[PDB]
DNA sequence: GTAATGAGCCTAACGCTCAGCAATTCCCACGTAAGA
DNA sequence: CTTACGTGGGAATTGCTGAGC
DNA sequence: GTTAGGCTCATTACT
């Protein structure tokens, strides 16, 4: 099990390619803190002042080849509790999302379910006669109504002022 | 003693890449009334 | 006849969203 | 994936 001390900390500090974050003054090696994201930290104090620190980083920093800025810390087996350096490695966050999709563990479609509801804004049409109705979307209304959707929303943005006699405008509060 | 520190525990945010769908932008086509 | 103006389509863009990193 | 800051309690220190 190789140690190393941690950059920026030495003589405080020290980090063990296993995942390990011994102190020097305190005698016993740092408990990971394993939040509901579930990566591993631990907080290293420097001058009264301590900071958080992520142990897989600290690991990649200092036992992986490849660092370079802005780039990002992955956990090859997606086990984020397998911190051996030999498990991590440094990757673009491009790459790093590419592998959820090759695994197809990528989820959008939870996202687009509830865009479908979410980028709606509700309107109120106007009719000629003056009785006005609240939809839920301009698509709904459309629809409803046998209108189009490109003017209906050119009158609800004052580029156009009424369309097929009927004319627009948002329904604000809500 | 009192007080500055360090180890543990948590919560709060924010960016990456995704891809369906509502909302938008706006170039076009037509019929009609106005311009030279 | 040659422009303008008033409509009404609808094709191509934007922007939003929550998940697993 | 990534960072910051907060809180408690013990450890040490010593105004
Ligand atoms: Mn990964
Ligand atoms: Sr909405
Ligand atoms: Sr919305
Ligand atoms: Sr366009
Ligand atoms: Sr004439």
């Amino acid at each position: 099990m190789e140690w190393k001390d941690i950059k920026g900390y030495e003589g405080h500090y020290q980090v063990s390619n296993t995942g390990e974050v011994y102190s020097i003054k305190s005698g016993k090696t740092l408990k990971h803190q394993i939040p509901k994201d579930g990566y591993h930290r631990i907080g290293l104090f420097k001058g009264g002042k301590g900071k958080t620190f992520q142990v897989h980083r600290l690991v990649a920093i200092h036992f992986c080849e490849g660092y370079e800025e802005g780039l990002v810390v992955d956990h090859k087996d997606g086990n984020k509790d397998n911190n051996l350096s030999t498990n991590l490695r440094w990757v673009t966050q491009k790459i790093n999302v590419e592998n959820q999709m090759s695994r197809g563990t990528l989820n959008v479609s939870k996202a687009q379910q509830i865009a479908k509801i979410k980028n709606q804004k509700p309107i109120i049409v106007i009719s000629p006669d003056g009785i006005e109705k609240e939809y839920p979307s301009t698509k709904c209304a459309c629809e409803e109504l046998g209108l189009t959707r490109g003017k209906v929303t050119d009158v609800l943005k004052g580029h156009r002022i009424h369309h097929k006699g009927y004319t627009f405008r948002y329904k604000l509060n809500g």
